[PDB]
């Protein structure tokens, strides 16, 4: 079996990811068929980061590209696809400056067009992409677009579809199979894979991912507080204000401050219900801040930072997540340790340590308050970041439709057989 290969540079608002994946040449269009090869994480900040230093952001590339060099066999290096799809960071630098945005995209084009691979462009995705693509990701490597059973005796309903729940550095995405109308076009998605229609809502929060919110709740602690009530009593640090206010997400709010924490889970929890407006919908339903949407359904599969605030809950904490009552619980306890009790939890580096209890509040209230996850619901969310050995995230999705691997029909329809 004769190998192709197809590299995808996820430039996301924190770090830049590499991801190579492979697939039999002759099975190419079956579902779940393409899977990861290898990948690599690119030292320092986002392409975002480079804003004031663009050619940084391409030459940021070089130590991961000559791994994909080592990867691809050179046979195939020239037929090989290279995308860089770029998500929030470059969301948000483009509201403050398109033209260092531009500058950014032209510098990382200008590296990644020296390399042997067949490259295809540098692309800022819509949060549409991000959460459709990412959604396609998941249920292509679970193989969920199987339609099962056999002639006349089809499963019926057809086979259900895995939701995606994404939390970024700079926004959060949910996408999901639904029945509902739609309401909101713009939430409103049709694909046809493997012969079959799939509705499905997404929306992207912007502002919403795990950095931005931090920087929001520290942003709101020093207005309302002077003391920081997520933080753990004994951690403070010296805070630069003009980082805090610096980005889109926190320039509503408003040199160096000292802020130290108080392991106050109530106080916390208030801080963090600041985040989510429940006030007014224009819709029949909502999630927050006025934006439609359906009642959630199904399973899903919740990844990225909800993967790792819930594995730090669970393998350092060891605190059970099963139920949204466990998880508020856990929430609670990890908030109400001081920083020496947290500390003595975590022997290595302590890079995030202050930030998990932040951070597993926002995601609880997230979940409850803002999308309206109960009990019942809650149940059918599982916390994974990989799948058949790949990672999950939008990046294989992205792949599987820039080089067309995903057929709208199957070959000759089938004969007619699903109709
Ligand atoms: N081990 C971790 N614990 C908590 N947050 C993390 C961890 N690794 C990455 N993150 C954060 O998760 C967010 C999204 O990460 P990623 O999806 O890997 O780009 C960023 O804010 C990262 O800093
Ligand atoms: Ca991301």
């Amino acid at each position: 079996p004769a190998l192709k290969y197809g590299i995808v540079l996820d430039a996301g608002s924190s770090h830049t990811s590499m991801f190579v994946y492979k697939w039999p040449a002759d099975k190419e269009n079956d579902t779940g068929i393409v899977g990861q090869h290898s990948s690599c994480d690119v030292q320092g900040g986002g392409i975002s980061s480079y804003a004031n230093d663009p050619s940084k952001a391409g030459q940021s590339l070089v130590r991961c590209l000559e791994q994909a060099l080592r990867d691809v066999p050179r046979d195939r290096h020239a037929s090989t696809p290279l995308y860089l799809g770029a998500t929030a960071g470059m969301r948000l630098l483009n509201l403050t400056s398109p033209e260092a945005t531009a500058r950014v995209l032209e510098a990382v084009t200008q590296t990644l067009t020296q390399y042997p691979f067949d490259f295809r462009g540098a692309r800022i995705l819509s949060g549409q992409d991000e959460g459709v693509f990412g959604w396609v990701t998941a249920n292509y490597l679970l193989e969920n677009f199987i339609k099962y059973g056999w002639v006349g005796r089809w499963i019926r309903p057809r086979k259900g579809t895995l939701g995606a729940m994404d939390l970024g550095g700079a926004s959060t995405q949910i996408t999901f199979e639904t029945t509902s109308p739609s309401e909101d076009p713009g939430n409103e998605v049709h694909l046809r894979l493997y012969g079959q229609h799939y509705r499905v809502y997404t929306h992207s929060f912007l502002c919403y991912g795990r950095d931005q919110i931090l920087l929001r709740l520290l942003a709101s602690a020093l207005q309302i507080h002077r003391f920081h009530p997520c933080w753990p009593k004994g951690y403070s640090t010296q805070v630069l204000l003009q980082e805090v206010y610096q980005s889109p997400c926190t320039m509503g709010q408003r040199a160096i401050v000292s802020l130290s924490g108080t392991s106050n889970a109530t106080l916390c929890r208030d801080l963090v219900s600041r985040l989510f407006n429940i006030s007014s919908c224009p819709f029949s339903q909502c999630s927050f801040n006025g934006v439609f949407q359906p009642p959630v359904a199904g399973n899903f599969i919740a990844f990225s930072a909800f993967y790792y605030t819930v594995d730090f809950l669970t393998t350092v904490m060891g605190l059970p997540v099963g139920t949204l009552k466990q998880l508020e619980e856990a929430t609670e306890i990890t908030c109400n340790q001081t920083w020496t009790e947290l500390q003595a939890r975590v022997p290595g580096q302590k890079t995030r340590l202050a930030d998990y209890c932040a951070v597993a509040m926002f995601i609880h209230q997230l979940l409850s308050r803002g999308y309206h996850f109960d009990e019942r619901s809650f149940r059918e969310v599982v916390f994974q970041k990989k799948a058949a050995d790949t990672a999950v995230g939008w990046a294989l999705g992205y792949m599987l439709n820039l080089t067309n691997l995903i057929p709208a029909d199957l070959p000759g329809l089938r004969k007619g057989t699903h109709f």
